[PDB]
């Protein structure tokens, strides 16, 4: 039942603090696998055929668009959330074409997470009636 998410940051102190800020257990999600560069976390979304996924928009190796390209082909709903820095955000705008549910902030706070969170979770229980 339990919706599968993985968390792709090119930096631990991000990656980890995501994975920490909330009991994913209460929005019905477990985090299945971090990532640290793209092509990592390619790998690590197919292999676990995950429903939800963060990812940093800037990855070393495989950068975090062409990751989301190959997910949305071949995980076509996954839920796309694209963290985005202060010094980049005017380029998380090439991502529209993917239809990503949202944008997170790096580096965010716990309620901001929250409402991301929930959003994504109202979608999942919507697509599962």
């Amino acid at each position: 039942m339990v919706w599968k998410v993985l968390i792709a940051d090119d930096e631990a102190i991000i990656r980890e603090g995501i994975r920490e800020s909330i009991d994913w257990n209460e929005f019905n999600m477990e985090v299945v696998a971090e990532a640290e560069d793209g092509e990592e976390a390619l790998e690590l979304a197919l292999r676990h055929r995950v429903d939800v996924l963060f990812v940093d928009l800037s990855m070393p190796i495989m950068d975090g668009l062409t990751l989301m390209k190959y997910a949305r082909e071949k995980l076509p709903n996954c839920h796309m959330i694209v963290i985005t820095g202060y010094d980049e955000f005017s380029y998380a705008q090439e991502a529209i074409r993917l239809q990503v549910d949202d944008y997170l902030l790096k580096p965010t706070d716990p309620q901001r997470l929250r409402e991301v969170v929930a959003k994504v979770k109202e979608k999942l229980e919507q697509e599962q009636k």
